[PDB]
């Protein structure tokens, strides 16, 4: 038992480890979309850089969980980082739609981690989650949603021109 | 009642009053430590300053509670501030050790207030505790722990050369 | 075939996909060391941050591989990133010894991917490896070598003081 | 013999001369394309400026060869620079397609020379090609590809509005 640990459930410790992995998984996925839109036969660089940046942001969320772990006195246990569901992502719309699902998923795991944290009466974990993750999620979901709606408006999947515009004007 | 009072429970006002006293108590104890490391026969000046600093911080944590008490409509009520447990702190290791406990004690008094505040449906007192105290506590507790580990890596309490390096390298 | 592809053998393309996965694995391992020297019962922060950055550096060698793949016309295919081979790292000397082996493992894979290149007669791939990876590797290796030498000099694994000084002066 | 020549095979010297002439030829063509898009019945001025640009880059590449020739103590021998295959380039998609082949033809020419150099053990001519030409080539090839894909996304050659948009955003 760490000299530092106080009011930290084992269940919450394992959960954070589990969450740390979800975040790395999501980052890995955003990285795949980046490399896809960077293919010469896709070539949408603004769409690519938008995923490369989301990938990095996601990596941070993970580093941030590692720190939270040690500060509470739990121990980081790492798992395999599984490869993303697909090797290719079709077009901007499809990618955005997978993104939207990815974020909703990640957000549900955080929502569960908070509910778990409430059960175990750990207000420090709740505030961490609230302050660093919860609101950050709804902003990403809103942002992404706004895009999908614009992509559809712009003629996707069929409208080549609409995809080209979205790349130039929306990111 | 206070014209300003709303959703503030007697039991919570009283706990805030106790919490303030605990802060002051901690303040006085770190104060005691500074004095000790300042003595010619202890002479660890950076460690001493560390405890002087933490002391001021703790005193700030107690004022923040006064401001709050008044802010919610409740009434500050002061109690004696009891002298620290010891007049002498042995060395850096013992002192860091006593401070961990002190910090973990204060932490718990605060988690107990958050509990009390949750049960009394007082989201304001909960967000106050959360954003002003709770995170500063786990940070203090990790910083002190980090220290103990190094203080043990360096050879304490036996090794003096190690305690000397700690004053020069782990603090200011 | 990609309109872009000229003189990229598929052997090299698949070997590039593997180097990629390797860099990520290396990066994952370093992330683990970072989180280790950060636990309250270890607490060598300067050592931790040296692994955190090495982790980032690796991460970027990986991205640099994805970008290459697209530039040549090859297709990026991702695999699982495997959890590091340990969960705790003992101490600064053990960790540094682990890193030496890991780095020499990557160096070798690079060297192979270069012989593979030389043999398929791909001068661009060769010059790429020579310019962005080969010398970075022997530099990073010479660096860790030095560290080990000093760690051993400082009394590791037993000399608590030696280890604590290394944290303050060598990193 | 030049007082300066050392390890410079006559076959390499000759191939440098031909590589020089290829460069000039590539220049002249891009120049033609410039002239085309600057016509009042074509009128894609950014597109034209892109090709004027490339035209300069290539004359630069020819010059670097003249100087390399004299650096090695070989003799620069000039040839006719023959006119481009067309006097008119149809449209942006065709111009880009024509340049994609043009670059690949130049690229292969270089790779062939790099091999001639390997067979004659001229590490210098070899490094020279690696550092000044090779990576530059696959960059230009990737870039023109990206364009061709985007150009198709925009419905070329049929869609005029797309061609307009391409000239206003990609170049
Ligand atoms: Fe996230
Ligand atoms: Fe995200
Ligand atoms: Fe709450
Ligand atoms: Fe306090
Ligand atoms: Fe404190
Ligand atoms: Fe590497
Ligand atoms: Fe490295
Ligand atoms: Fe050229
Ligand atoms: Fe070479
Ligand atoms: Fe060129």
């Amino acid at each position: 038992v760490s000299q530092v640990r106080q009011n930290y459930h084992s269940d919450c410790e394992a959960a954070v480890n589990r969450m740390l992995n979800l975040e790395l998984y999501a980052s890995y996925t955003y990285s795949s979309m980046y490399a896809f839109f960077d293919r010469d036969d896709v070539a949408l660089h603004n769409v690519a850089e938008f995923f490369k940046e989301h990938s990095h942001e996601e990596r941070e969320h993970a580093e941030k969980f590692m720190k939270y772990q040690n500060k509470r006195g739990g121990r980081v246990v790492l798992q395999d980082i599984k490869k993303p569901e697909r090797d290719e992502w079709g077009n901007t719309l499809e990618a955005m739609q997978a993104a939207l699902q990815l974020e909703k998923t990640v957000n549900q795991a955080l929502l569960d981690l908070h509910k778990l944290a409430t059960d175990k009466v750990d207000p420090h974990l709740c505030d961490f989650l609230e302050s660093e993750y919860l609101e950050e999620q709804v902003k990403d979901i809103k942002r992404i949603g706004d895009f999908i709606t614009n992509l559809k408006r712009l003629g996707l999947p069929e409208n080549g021109m609409g995809e080209y515009l979205f790349d130039k004007h929306s990111v």
